[PDB]
């Protein structure tokens, strides 16, 4: 058989060979049809099949490839599965009223089409840009998001237009006032949204940020600062076997796909010989960046980056020394292009360990701290950085030596901007960050998808709220009124889980195994979600934003596990009106399904609300976002105590050294 | 004159010479009186005097020393001021119904007194410890906090008793059931709180954490991990002139005192030649760690560490390479002992710079990210670590290159523990973290004191709440219901400022200068407090905890500036019942005073609520806490753009290098 070679691990992404094998198979199946490839990626094995293979000597799951194609002259898409071993299409269906994720190829041609469009050219002339300077006009190709004038009838993009006085300028200080709508398949402008109040191109200098620009703007650059060198002469402590990582007792598979980007699977912790499962899969499953200006056509700015462009497709090849400093281990990403040929993104993921301050410390005041023990912490970082036109999303999955797992995100890049008239007030929907530049308010929301396996199978979730004792001050039960406890509300049905972060109770959430008990505390083993950057969805109920991102309405959504329940806003996000039972809305159903002690899926909504300020322009300083999953009642004691201390002196040793007591 | 030499800077802490000069002066003034020194510290110059001296060629402020002494046979204390230049007491008063901060000397003798007390010995015997093994009994000397049976009539301490089978053990796995009350001045036990239900000493092995213990507990220690070396071959970029720091345009004075520990003053940022003030003073002014068990005598566990022991007095001498890694610059601390002689704590503060990931980045998708600019961030850290008996508080004041200032705190050390009977349930007020060990619930709350001078004098504060537009979905004003803005509520009077963090609006607070305007945004320059770890005070209104820490009831308290308005729970905290108009309660008054565009003081309450778990025992992994002050509308653009990029390639350069276009 010409079947491609099987991977080392069932969860390994498709190899370039498998991708090509998949596309050859699809092409043969659709022989005579003019088709193009939109997506060719690994169809992960069923959860049960994988676990049986992994721990019960079960059979090796079939190596499958999921594909999405377009056929010239045919509406929507066609999707299906290819069994790589037998090189055959085993599943396929047409979806004529849906539009797929926009690939780099899908987006690359838009700029040239608007530049050569007569209606667009006329608009540029009207805006103060001569027809013979169209090479100075640029545009960020966006999914149209959703426009009720066309639905999914045509595959559309909207173009946010900008102007560069010089090719090296940062165009964002000079947005134009109109918005062209482009037919992706036909590669032509079908309409242009033009404001009632016209604003011609800004005549100010561009707000630039490269050194040559800064030298002109301010005196010059600051002197090169003294270097801070990081070296690991004896190598690193982590061990990579293919995509399998081993570090500080943690063991997991590092996967990656066009959409979610990094995908961490089969996460376990070796508790002194007892290898205990934690999570079967964890990743970012969707996002939405809803803008806050009510004015047309700005309601169309609420990109669901992961589902509409792909955190994988948009990922940057990481530059050693700059993006990832120190001794780095890189991983590449493989996708398919429109023709069905494998494409590779080098250094899409970087892995390394860093010093992370103190892990723990304690000194005895009795001998003036002579008795002391200090142990420094080391963290393991698995990261990627993707670019969504103007913004940059830096993602860092962090593993720590106390057994905690953290997701750190840094937002940078450039503010989305729209033109502002000389006599126009930007507030309250935006900020004038530069003359004639309006940076609209917006939120950055993410959907963390957790498939738990806390110390094994059979899990539950709960909200934990800190509360004062119900007994009043002066009562026998709370004489001095200081009593307080943690109220744990275990979610029984899906409906019970739809909860938001609450500052009034310093709310946290537990993902636990009700089938086990901690021998000391008597509480079930668990990982606690500690997350406070949980903005409420500001768009109203029934709004386009709320309908297309049903998951964003609550900080936490817990539903029964089902295979292929990955994307909360549906499988094909672009141009979906938000009407219909799909994604999270489908999984929630009538909210009556059991989620207590069974296989569950935990979707957490977190992020920030951004009100632009001049400090964010013309290039924005990194803004941090973070959440953490901590083991609570999982271990019987601090799991990092067997790590060699950086310094340690006992009381007896102190007496000896001290002098002679 | 024998007056001690003046310091280089008016805000420099008292030198050992000044301390001795101060105590000699006080002793002479109280000639014939048997006095002891409790506190001898710098009395900082009036805010106005300092600023006039600093920017208006005003006279050098008088060098003053504040002292607190006890007189044998006299109730309370005596406090006053010494004018160092003239070596004379210029101010003095007796406070007979107050008790002062407990010094290391005040606390060091308690353990020996209980060991030799007959009533205590009897209790140990009754608890299962032979009278001839009292050398195995230990106790953490605590302020009694407040006990209505004695008020401030006697200076008291309460002793949390523990047992060590071996001097090298960590005693916390073996607490005893009773609590001795000791007269600090008389050095004798005056009472012992004994529970109705007796619990004899635990017979389990001690829960230890040193390597030798771990080798016995688990197989052995983990192998020494490969080193991660940090070097700065060409030195550091920051410059210290005495206590004056200069780094990345920031300039400030690093002070330190027995109580607040680190005190950062006169903070400014050099905005390309324009030196702009930010804060006149910032520090931690008080804390409270209220425990949540209602059972007697646990209501007495709500230590206000800063005001009752002193973050300075408790600070650890930092060990190079372990506590502070890299090229470090240290500062020492100087206090007075009971006799009036200067005492020194070496390396009380460490200063250094660290790599802090990416400062900002952006790449153009047009040439597959060939056009890119990446600049790494460096942060300046000013830190200290103090020990409060069982806990360790690691404090890190962080300055960043985007102009933001952050306060990072890591809590470590050991859990406060009380005995648990074999048949005793710890919940809901605590957790059984080890056999017979009950770790009670508690909160860790801090009072950040900010004396702002945002871009000059005349400041205001406000709450910022993210809100959806009031207009409904489908209205002409909010057609698609996505509109949202930031509602700014400027505090007019003190009463308006008493606010809490609100997750429902992702609340932040602004400290701004209403006298100035950002030329681009049209908003006043400001520093925004972004802080989400703001627990509500769980102790009830009218409770001992709420009364002694009036500031902890709100996340934010803003009052008019007045000289010497430093400590929110009063100047002499130990044993105050919480009744009376002092500290924050006095500053708030009837809440009608103006705080809009004037000299204000901003007190922020933040921290965490701790529900112990076995992972925290026997030694707890560092738990993080953080808050940030960001410039918003302060600058007209990202202030870090003139920093040499780690990597930078323009579109034109990319074309040249790319190949040849
Ligand atoms: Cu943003
Ligand atoms: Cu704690």
């Amino acid at each position: 058989s010409a079947a491609p070679a099987r991977p080392a691990h069932p969860l390994d992404p498709l190899s370039t060979a498998e991708i090509k094998a998949a596309t050859n198979t699809v092409k043969s199946y659709f022989a005579g049809k003019k088709i193009s490839f939109n997506t060719v990626t690994l169809r992960e094995p069923a959860r049960k099949a994988y676990i049986q293979w992994k721990e019960q000597g079960g059979p090796l799951p079939p190596r499958l490839a999921y594909y999405v194609i377009l056929e010239a002259g045919k509406p929507g898409v066609k999707e299906g599965l290819v069994d790589l071993a037998s090189l055959s299409v085993i599943e396929t269906r047409a979806l004529e009223t849906v539009q797929p994720i926009l690939t780099v190829e899908d987006l690359c041609s838009t700029e040239e089409v608007i530049r050569n469009d007569p209606a667009v050219i006329e608009q540029c002339v009207l805006s103060g840009i001569p027809a013979n300077e169209m090479h100075k006009v640029y545009c960020d190709p966006w999914t149209i998001g959703y426009d009720e004038r066309w639905g999914t009838g045509k595959r559309l993009q909207q173009a946010l237009v900008y102007y560069r006085s010089d090719e090296d300028d940062s165009q964002y200080s000079h947005p134009l006032d109109f918005c062209p709508i482009v037919d992706t398949e036909e590669k032509k402008v079908i309409f242009i949204d033009i404001p009632n109040r016209r604003r011609k191109v800004s005549k100010h200098k561009h707000a630039n940020f490269y050194p040559k620009h800064m030298i002109e703007k301010v005196g010059a650059m600051r002197p090169e600062a003294p270097p801070i060198n990081v070296t690991q002469p004896e190598g690193v402590s982590f061990k990579m076997t293919g995509n399998v990582m081993e570090w500080s007792n943690f063991k997991f598979h590092i996967g990656f796909n066009y959409r979610e980007g990094i995908v961490l699977s089969d996460v376990s912790y070796n508790d002194h010989g007892n290898v205990r499962p934690i999570f079967h899969r964890i990743s970012l499953s969707e996002m939405i960046v809803p803008f806050g200006s009510p004015e047309f056509p700005h309601q169309r700015k609420h990109a669901l980056d992961i589902g509409e462009y792909g955190a994988g497709y948009m990922t940057n090849p990481l530059s050693l020394g700059c993006d990832c400093k120190g001794v780095i281990h890189y991983l590449d990403a493989h996708f398919s292009d429109r023709a069905g040929d494998p494409i590779t993104v080098k250094n899409a993921v970087c892995i390394h360990e860093e010093d992370d301050g103190l892990l723990f410390k304690h000194s005895d005041f009795r001998d003036n701290f002579a008795t002391s023990l200090v142990t420094r912490a080391t963290k393991l970082v698995v990261s990627q950085i993707f670019t969504a036109a103007n913004y940059e999303y830096c993602l860092y999955w962090v593993f720590m030596q106390d057994g905690a797992i953290r997701l750190d995100i840094r937002l940078t890049g450039i503010l989305n901007t729209y033109i502002l008239g000389d006599d126009e007030e930007a507030g309250p929907w935006g900020t004038r960050v530069y003359p004639n530049v309006n940076a609209h308010n917006h939120q950055h929301l993410f959907s963390l998808r957790i498939d738990p396996r806390i110390d094994g199978d059979g899990n539950s979730a709960a909200a934990c709220d800190a509360k004062s004792s119900p007994y009043p001050l002066g009562s026998p039960e709370n004489m001095y009124g200081n009593a307080f406890y943690s109220e744990k509300t275990t979610f029984k049905t899906v409906k019970d889980s739809l909860t938001n972060y609450e500052s009034a109770t310093g709310r946290s959430w537990d993902i636990f195994n009700p089938n086990k008990v901690n021998p000391y505390s008597g509480k079930p083993p668990s990982y606690k979600l500690v997350s406070t950057q949980c903005p409420p969805l500001l768009a109203k109920e029934g709004s386009l934003v709320a309908k297309r991102a049903p998951w964003a309405s609550h900080s936490v959504n817990v539903v029964p596990y089902k295979d292929n329940r990955l994307y909360p806003s549906g499988d094909h996000v672009p141009q979906w009106s938000g009407d219909g039972v799909r994604g999270m809305r489908e999984w929630i159903g009538d909210g009556s399904e059991n989620i207590d002690n069974t296989d569950i899926l935990f979707f957490h909504t977190f992020g920030i609300t951004h009100f632009p300020a001049p400090e964010d322009f013309p290039l924005m300083p990194a803004e941090p976002i973070t959440l953490m999953l901590r083991p609570r009642h999982f271990f019987t004691e601090n799991p990092g105590l067997d790590i060699q201390p950086s310094y340690a002196m006992t009381t007896s040793e102190a007496k000896r050294a001290v002098h002679k007591e």
